[PDB]
DNA sequence: AGCCGAGC
DNA sequence: TGCAGCTCGGCT
DNA sequence: AGCCGAGC
DNA sequence: TGCGCTCGGCT
């Protein structure tokens, strides 16, 4: 038996033949992979085996519904391939006559990803073919063109055996991947978190399926977590901090191609993922149709999506520009860079642990992720409220209770009860043939709702008509029906029957907090609460950080000042002196040090601060402004000292307040 | 499938319907956007991927197997050979008329250009009734639709004429004939100054500047070898200098940015990719270097891997072949206030011989082949000596074969293989250009397993390539073998090419196209130019380093007055202080002054130095420096041009040396 | 017939 | 150059 | 049966 | 993340 219309698989020479179950098929972790397994097999090992590539992530068939799994072209594909066959027991020696392949050799990158692969792999035959592995069925080769041809020589040294050992075998492989597991893998997640932090206190050819889930897998599972679960604190997953990181580093004047600022973030912040994942990052940041963000910190240049289609209708990333918005700073203030935490990736310095905006944005621009164990969601919430919120605690008041809220959404949002919510669209009566519909329920997108909705109503058919005067931004569609119908309608609810309430439920606020722990949050206010004393606690911090800095700056004017008037006074001269004696006299004469630099490194003397001054600093003009600047360094310190955290806080907020007014103003214009 | 049938399309409204065919699929959503909701009953939107095939002389299976085409065809309701003359015709059409939506530039134009070429050719009598227009350039344009909609007329037979001048494989002279005479033109008035439309008027005043255009981008420089877009690569590695590689990718969009590069970014990375090549029949100096999976001689760079994925940087080669110091002799271009790269570099030997300069054009296309590096190299110097340059064959770096002149402009390229026993023949080179893994599969396997035309020769054959050489062991009946030695080994196994070079045509430094007929010829008017630009950066340097010993010869001047206190500064007014060194005489920045008279009196340089400059140590350096760039202003004046040339090639000779042993021993 | 390569 | 298979949990 | 989005 | 055409000279 051969294979006919599989073009991208690379079979075997004797695979179906009579050295069928000596024959190994290996799938790889995308073309590229096969490309290597095929060229360190060269023509030789072209024999017994096998190469297909496999996209990436495969159906976990566990619970997936039988049309998923038959019409799924992947998994079709290698069934095809080994020749296997639904509901079939290779127990006997027998039973396995009828198999092109003996093993399969899964061939993954040595990442998280890849582990994940390789347990859907183990996943798949385990589901369907238990008796499979009993025979050592499933196999890998591990990596750390020429490199490839001396994998495949020594070939047997990156070969490992999966092995079955037993029922914990199942029940790690279910644990892992089964739908009914959930609580499992939180509690399966919760002790390997737990466990590491402790050791973070201090300091085989044969893998058995459950030592690869419990030492392996669960590393793709925690970093899963890791990616796609916000931190309290910024409201960021990492590779979003990425992105800001660059464009904060970049400082782009002017727009900069999607594309270019990935591989700016790639290069910059040692982001090791496809290029795919990073320019949807940036295109979600950058979103600012209704449903979407209520701050975009980076603007949409181009065609970044609509709700017409949810923002499925962006551009292409090469198409396409972006750069800060005005308030990303403003919300994230330089300053406090100095009080971060910043991650190091192999001598590279790179992202930190997390920002700390000015109001928690983690509220703002709804966090949402899907991770192994838990998901995140949160819904948006208004800037200014929560401006308003903080300005009360720093009064020492209470904070209001705060409802979603969906910039430019003209619907309703009630509350139900703690976390539930419903949310109406808008829709009213014109005349007695005509309703009209001018606001779909946040998220409900606008060719979505024509489709599910007004196209079943038209097509027990309910109206007579319809007609749509949409814009970019906004929705209007005319409805036409009968008196009677309208009527009916109408006493039943318009709402209720045009489809336009949703229910908005949050019971899953999962967040990193500040020390990077996983958290469930049962109330926003317990979020803002958390944040509040994190944040201003930072205010403190970026105050003595400030007082000592401008302090050290003071100092430093105050040497620079002093040694300028020497020297147009004569009582100093530098004029074909040595360098040692100068520096000597320098010290003797108690000039200090390079305040600033001493400074920093307290978180020989070092007289180049003064004597790198320009011979412009003797004249007139520039003795005088030397002056200036050394008094407004006092009064700036000064000025600083009296303040309190809160004072700064306030400072900032008004800021914010003021360029919010500003940009929200120039988008209704424009 | 991507296609947006207009409703009415079909219906007895056929004829009042169009089908708008647009370029790409983005523009088609554009058009969809512009178009609903009242548009989309009288129009569809169809998208074109690009360029679509040139029908006119295309073979019958090919027509009949492009889908775009039958797509065009299906959607609009049209049928071979079917007349449309009168009324009756006319009525089995589903759209009444085609509405061309491209991009306003040469490239939409061409488009243009063969979709009219398609109709005309199949259905002439469709354009007697004004069946293609086109529309100029969202639901802005479309609600002032007529203002941005041009109608194509037929007027006779002088419109048959232009269609069949653009599009005809039989009108090539007529072709060159055509733009010379529109180069000539366009020459003239550069020393002087600056609704319905007839495909005469379209061909001749349109869709000829994407033919003009297509040569200045497919037709290489004498001066330098590149098209504009290698040299905007060239130009935006010089300008970056990285010292570490940069993926590919990233590069690309380095170049579109730094250099307004206008063009989609796949043409650009294959451009970065194709620079950087170094297999046996590529490039003989690469200019950019393949770090990662570039290509091999396997399959003839097909198997480069993606750009997302490879990284490279300029070969040390790249600024001893192109010195920075030249850089002040070039023009650079300015597009929208930018200033892109130069018109030319001016290379220190003709890289235009030594990677084998090639494209298409329209008229006209170029092909050279690769010449050696050092051959060129003692050329040069021979003819800086007065001397004639020798004669030069091709020739390939790593090639192991011959290449033997036939005639003029005619060679021999042939690979190498030998009898190693009476049933052993050994294949060790292919001749340039031929890949191993088409070698195997065009010449082995049909030789191996016979075809349904021809027998097997031989009974068996082995591979021991690398990634840069060919090894293939072929087993033979002694008889077989005897039959093939008497008919000619290198003939019987295909290891012998022609190579045939009678298409030399380059742009020359003033920018005219120009046939070469020897390689002699391009060489000489390359080192006439190149003489004289060694002439130009000689006087650059004398004024330059002149310049900036004037400078160093002011500040030496002023920390001497000042340590000896025969000047102060301490505490006068900026006015004062500039005044009193005008009347101490001296002089405004020298260097500034001489950059300016290249195309309030400074004294920033002085005043500017740090009161470090005051110190012991520093006044001794300072007059160090001072007295070296005198001894640099005169020890360059003892130059000649010629003298500086033989500097440049033997530095070029020595890293040439050193990077092509490394490249041996790796 | 199809390569070569800068474009769509 | 425009695509879009899959995972993972909560929610509908 | 399918969205959300950072991943393959 | 990979992935059919033009134009001219020639094989
Ligand atoms: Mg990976
Ligand atoms: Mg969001
Ligand atoms: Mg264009
Ligand atoms: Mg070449
Ligand atoms: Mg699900
Ligand atoms: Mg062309
Ligand atoms: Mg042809």
């Amino acid at each position: 038996s051969k294979i006919k219309g599989i073009p991208k698989l690379d079979d075997a020479n004797d695979a179906g033949g009579k050295h069928s179950l000596e024959c190994t098929l290996i799938l790889t972790e995308g073309d590229s992979a096969k490309s290597l397994a095929v060229s360190g097999l060269g023509v030789i090992g072209r024999d017994r085996y096998g190469v297909f590539p496999l996209r990436g992530k495969i159906l976990n068939v566990r619970e997936a519904s039988h049309k998923q799994i038959m019409e799924n072209a992947e998994i079709n594909n290698i069934i095809k391939i080994v020749g296997l066959q639904y509901k079939k027991s290779y127990d006997d020696a027998e039973s396995l006559k009828t198999l092109r392949y003996g093993k399969i050799m899964i061939m993954t990158d040595q990442d998280q990803d890849g582990s994940h692969i390789k347990g859907l792999l183990i996943n798949f035959i385990h589901h369907n073919w238990p008796s499979l592995l009993k025979h050592g069925f499933l196999e890998e080769f591990i990596t750390p063109a020429k490199e490839a041809k001396e994998y495949f020589a020594d070939m047997e040294r990156h070969r490992i055996l999966f092995r079955y050992a037993g029922p914990e075998d199942d029940a790690a492989i279910t644990l892992a991947f089964s739908k009914k597991k959930i609580d499992d893998r939180k509690e399966w997640l919760t002790n390997f978190m737990e466990d590491r932090r402790q050791r973070r206190l201090h300091g085989t050819k044969h893998l058995t399926y459950n030592d690869f889930i419990n030492k392996e897998l669960i590393l793709f599972s925690n970093s899963d977590n890791e990616r796609s679960i916000p931190s309290l604190v910024d409201g960021f997953k990492p590779g979003q901090r990425k992105v800001l990181f660059t464009c904060f580093k970049r400082n782009d004047k002017r727009e900069v191609k999607v594309a270019q600022l990935a591989g700016s973030v790639a290069e910059m912040s040692a982001y090791h993922h496809g290029e795919q994942a990073l320019m949807m990052t940036i295109v979600n940041l950058a979103q600012n149709f209704v449903g979407s963000n209520n701050i975009n910190l980076l603007q949409p240049i181009g065609q970044f999506g609509t709700r017409l289609h949810g923002g499925k209708d962006a551009a292409s990333p090469r198409y396409i520009f972006t750069m800060l918005s005005t308030l990303a700073r403003l919300l994230f203030p330089a300053v406090d860079d100095n009080l971060l935490k910043f991650l190091y990736d192999d001598n590279q310095r790179v992202e930190p642990e997390w920002y700390i905006p000015i109001i928690p944005m983690v509220l703002i621009n709804g966090a949402e992720g899907i991770g192994t164990g838990w998901a995140c969601k949160l819904p948006n919430y208004d800037a200014r409220e929560i401006v308003n919120n903080v300005r009360r605690m720093l009064d020492g008041l209470d904070p209001h209770p705060m409802l979603p809220n969906y910039k430019n959404f003209k619907g309703t949002i009630q509350e139900l009860g703690q976390n539930q919510y419903a949310v109406s669209g808008e829709i009213f009566v014109v005349d007695r043939n005509t309703v009209e519909i001018t606001e779909l329920p946040v998220r409900t997108w606008t060719q979505v709702y024509k489709e599910q909705v007004l196209e079943p109503m038209l097509n027990p058919a309910l109206i007579s008509d319809y007609k749509e005067y949409h814009t970019d931004t906004t929705v209007k569609f005319v409805v036409k029906m009968t008196e009677e119908k309208l009527a009916q309608a109408e006493a039943a609810g318009l709402h209720k029957v045009f489809k336009l309430q949703t229910t908005l439920t949050c019971n899953s606020m999962v967040l990193f907090d500040h020390m990077g722990c996983l958290k469930k949050y049962e109330t926003v206010q317990d979020i803002l609460k958390e944040f509040f004393d994190l944040r201003l606690s930072y205010y403190g911090l970026r105050k003595e950080w400030l007082v000592g800095m401008l302090g050290a700056e003071s100092t430093k004017l105050n040497n620079q000042a002093r040694f300028i008037l020497e020297k147009i006074q004569g009582k100093i001269t530098i004029e074909n002196r040595s360098k040692k004696d100068l520096i000597q006299m320098l010290v003797q004469r108690g000039y200090e040090s390079d305040p600033v630099k001493a400074w920093k490194e307290a978180q020989g003397p070092d007289f180049n601060y003064i004597l790198n001054m320009s011979l412009w600093s003797l004249t007139k003009e520039k003795v005088e402004e030397l002056i200036k600047q050394r008094d407004a360094k006092g009064r700036e310190v000064n000025d600083l000292k009296r303040k309190s955290p809160s004072d700064l806080w306030k400072e900032d907020l008004a800021a914010f307040v003021e360029e919010l007014d500003k940009v929200e103003s120039q988008e209704r214009e424009d």
